[PDB]
């Protein structure tokens, strides 16, 4: 098939696929129009468009076969995330990498990796929270020592994925390439734990005050700390992307999380415990958590990528703050 | 014979306990027993109410999780590292620093360090693409692994000795524990090792001469690096002990390099039973590795741990004797 799956007009998704290099691609219709299929739709298109199955020797089935069967393992009663949040973060580091400031930086095994770790990120996510699963003696916290809980699983659960029939997309990297990638995605996925995000912040911040520049503004990394930071930083920036879309791409994501985060707090209510911050439906405010979410993590991220790249995300600062300025002027 | 059984456990607050004679004694049960004697020893039954039913039902089954067919990762070796830190934690510089609750999960944590070892490094899991290795992303695999088995363990029937401990307890508890066992991953040696010679440089001691330790990070400091020196203690032990744990430790290394050699791996060093000598492998293990972190160790509790500085180094000038050496 054109896409990779199957669809009832590819004539419609091929035009909505035309914004695949573009922010604010409209996530929610490719998903709509490919049947449910936008993390294998998206993947396909940038792996042809960026030409990684020839450089690494993918074959297309198995390409196809893998992203299937990732996108089966993101749970589809999951309001936020699920295999459009993957499709998005997936879709969003790939705008990410194109950035000029990047040019030439990143091998094409490190776009492989910030691509693929995008994709497995948070893969078989169960709709509550690492604390939740540490309050409740998950077997999944008992696993992992109460650290890094879900981040661990993702990757574990992306990588067991490979040995399916037919699924191994790295089948043709040598052995160092593949320790390497495998390397990079874990480095990657285990800084989208949150509770990683002010020390990471504050490492960027760091990189940004002392950072090298050619003469065109294309940023000078000098070794495997220095890239793998800004993949690192990407790729959170990506999982924190939603309130720098087009508004109405952010308002159907503010819903999704706090349809996702109101099932944890009725499950933390029926076990008589403690709700959550922000997941009381009883007890809600929707628009000024936005807000404050965009005060204190959103912004301060946001800000120190757009110093890092300037000015190639001058745009997405300025719909953050228009998107902050909605739902500060609807808050009842 | 019970008899004398009850005559070896007598040392049970010394350096230098004959654990392999417990080990013979009691029906290859040294785990289950020193770690009973232990907490009768510091009246950690009543502190904590644990049922003395359970607390054997919980040793046994965790004596019977450590794999009597690897030579050196077994429950001797548990049992042995659960003995020094006990008598670790008594170093008169550490008198009434720490809580009970510090002592119990010290404890724990020694008993449980390698609990359902394979035998193998971390690097050979990591580098055999193992399920356990996939599990947990190459990062201190064996050591999660031991802290995952060890809490399981407690599920067992009859097994939960911390029961009776406060929600607030148990939740310390599990922390400190994990905090401790991750603290023996080799791959963090180094690194535990510059951050205890700072914490010597600027300690802090009261009248008395009792180290001051304030907050959490202090205190978890030094029963982590207590635990690992507890398991890196071997060469500090008398000669026919010491003797005993470096033919285990041999055995098991050879073994995995027979496994390197037939997957045509590089053997990993140390492993190769054809090229290896015992002499310089021990001498070097002490210069690098022991002997740096027992003198820093011994810093930090001056004079307390000189007897085991005095063995440790009697031991390196023992090894290296036979070893042929410009003059
Ligand atoms: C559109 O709104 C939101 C979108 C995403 C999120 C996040 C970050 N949710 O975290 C849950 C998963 C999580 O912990 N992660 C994954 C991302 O990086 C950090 C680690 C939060 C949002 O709004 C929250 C804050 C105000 C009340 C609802
Ligand atoms: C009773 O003997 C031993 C007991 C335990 C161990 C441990 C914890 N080994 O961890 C491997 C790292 C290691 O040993 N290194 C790496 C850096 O250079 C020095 C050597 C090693 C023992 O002796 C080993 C070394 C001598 C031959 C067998
Ligand atoms: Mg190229
Ligand atoms: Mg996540
Ligand atoms: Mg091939
Ligand atoms: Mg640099
Ligand atoms: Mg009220
Ligand atoms: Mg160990
Ligand atoms: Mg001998
Ligand atoms: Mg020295
Ligand atoms: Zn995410
Ligand atoms: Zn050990």
């Amino acid at each position: 098939p054109r896409f990779g799956v199957k669809t009832e007009q590819e004539d419609v998704l091929a035009k909505e696929l035309e914004d695949v290099n573009k922010w604010g691609l409209h996530v929610f219709r490719i998903a709509e129009l490919s049947g449910n299929r936008p993390l294998t739709v998206i993947m396909h298109t940038i792996f042809q468009e960026r030409d990684l199955l020839k450089t690494f020797k993918i074959p297309v089935d198995t390409l196809i076969t893998y992203l299937m069967t990732l996108e089966d393992h993101y749970h589809a009663d999951v309001a936020y995330h699920n295999n459009i949040h993957a499709a998005d973060v997936v879709q969003s580091t790939h705008v990410l990498l194109s950035t000029p400031a990047l040019e030439a930086v990143f091998t094409d095994l490190e776009i492989l990796a910030a691509i693929f770790a995008s994709a497995i990120h948070d893969v078989d996510h169960p709709g509550v929270s690492n604390q939740f699963l540490i309050n409740t003696n998950s077997e999944l916290a008992l696993m992992y020592n109460d650290s890094s809980v879900l981040e661990n699983h993702h990757l574990a659960v992306g990588f067991k994925l490979l040995q399916e029939e037919n699924c191994d997309i790295f089948q043709n990297l040598t052995k160092k390439q593949r320790q390497s990638l495998r390397k990079m995605v874990i480095d990657i996925v285990l800084a989208t734990d949150m509770s990683k995000h002010m020390n990471l912040l504050a490492d960027l911040k760091t990189m940004v005050e002392t950072k090298k520049v050619t003469s065109s503004g294309v940023l000078l990394l000098d070794n495997y700390s220095d890239r793998i930071q800004v993949l690192q930083n990407m790729v959170h920036c990506a999982d924190l992307s939603n309130p720098t879309k087009p508004l109405q791409l952010y308002r159907q994501w503010t819903d999704r999380i706090m349809e996702e985060f109101f099932r944890q707090g009725d499950r933390e209510r029926e076990r008589g415990m403690e709700i959550s911050p922000m997941c009381d439906k009883h007890n809600a405010s929707v628009e000024k958590s936005q807000v404050g979410f965009i005060d204190y993590i959103v912004h301060p991220l946001w800000e120190t990528w757009a110093d890092l790249v300037h000015p190639d995300a001058q745009d997405i600062l300025d719909t953050l703050e228009d998107n902050r300025e909605w739902y500060q002027s609807t808050i009842p």
